[PDB]
């Protein structure tokens, strides 16, 4: 729902949001499933990203650089 | 940046979403434009949609599945 608990994808061709109301149906996540709660092996429906590549949409995370394995910025 | 504003890519496999706080590097559009007073021709900058393919995160037209050029998703 909100934006400090919706996260986006960095690398720098993607853009997909993880939103915790609808889940995620590429990777079976059901909605309800809070981005802190995905499992370990979760990774971007679009890229396919790990969620070390996922940053919140607003809040203080939300100005961070996060710490991405793919190409960012 | 609330819901209302930010418009998801209802493209088979895309899912891209126009965030109006961070523009769109790849379509030349400058952060804080809405996605309403995007460029005729803006597309995805993923799929290539046109914005018809489109549906915001939240309110009027969220729930249903867009109409448009592209296979869209539910
Ligand atoms: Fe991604
Ligand atoms: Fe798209």
């Amino acid at each position: 729902a909100n934006p400090e608990d919706m996260w986006r994808c960095q690398t720098v061709n993607c853009g997909y949001v993880y939103d915790p109301d609808r889940g995620d149906k590429r990777g079976k996540v059901p909605p309800g499933t809070r981005f802190e709660d995905l499992p370990d092996e979760w990774r971007c429906p679009i890229c396919k990203a790990t969620k070390k590549c996922f940053r919140p949409l607003a809040g203080p995370g939300s100005t961070e650089q996060p710490q991405c394995e793919m190409p960012t910025d």
